[PDB]
C-alpha cells in the first residue's frame, strides 16, 4: 500500500491470507517468492535467499503484509523496466528485426485478445513511424505505449 491503486492491494492482499489463514498474518519467507511471482514480478533463486535469511536474522524467519507490500512495491524495479519492455516488443515482432512489421503487429495484439481493426492500426502505426517506414521501431512503439 505504498502507492498502488487499491486493486492490486486486494490482489497481495487475498494472495497473503490464502497463505496463511491460522490468525497470524505473516508469511515464511521460504514461500515469499510465490506470492511476488503470483503478482506480476519473478525473483530469481538468488535474491530470494538473501532476503530470506535476512528475515530469520531478526523476524525469526517470517514476514509480516508489511514489509511484504513494502517489497512488491520495491519489486515494481527490479525488473529493470526495459528490458520487460524490449521482451513485449519482441513478441509482436515475431522475428526481432527491432521493428515490428504491420503484419507482426497486429497478429500478436489481435491473437492474444484484442479484435482491432486494420484502420486503428493504421493509426497507432503512422503516430509512431518517425523514421516514416512501414514498420514500427522498439523507440516508437515503447512510445506510443508510453502514452496510449
Ligand atoms: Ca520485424
Ligand atoms: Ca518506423
Amino acid at each position: 500500500m505504498s502507492e498502488l491503486t487499491e486493486e492490486q492491494i486486494a490482489e497481495f492482499k487475498d494472495a497473503f491470507v490464502q497463505f496463511d489463514k491460522e490468525g497470524t498474518g505473516k508469511i515464511a519467507t521460504r514461500e515469499l517468492g510465490t506470492l511476488m511471482r503470483t503478482l506480476g514480478q519473478n525473483p530469481t533463486e538468488a535474491e530470494l535467499q538473501d532476503l530470506i535469511a535476512e528475515a530469520e536474522n531478526n523476524n525469526n524467519g517470517q514476514l509480516n503484509f508489511t514489509e511484504f507490500c513494502g517489497i512488491m512495491a520495491k519489486q515494481m524495479r527490479e525488473t529493470d523496466t526495459e528490458e520487460e519492455m524490449r521482451e513485449a516488443f519482441k513478441i509482436f515482432d515475431r522475428d526481432g528485426d527491432g521493428f515490428i512489421s504491420p503484419a507482426e503487429l497486429r497478429f500478436v495484439m489481435i491473437n492474444l485478445g484484442e479484435k482491432v481493426t486494420d484502420e486503428e492500426i493504421d493509426e497507432m502505426i503512422r503516430e509512431a513511424d518517425f523514421d516514416g517506414d512501414g514498420m514500427i521501431n522498439y523507440e516508437e512503439f515503447v512510445w506510443m505505449i508510453s502514452q496510449k
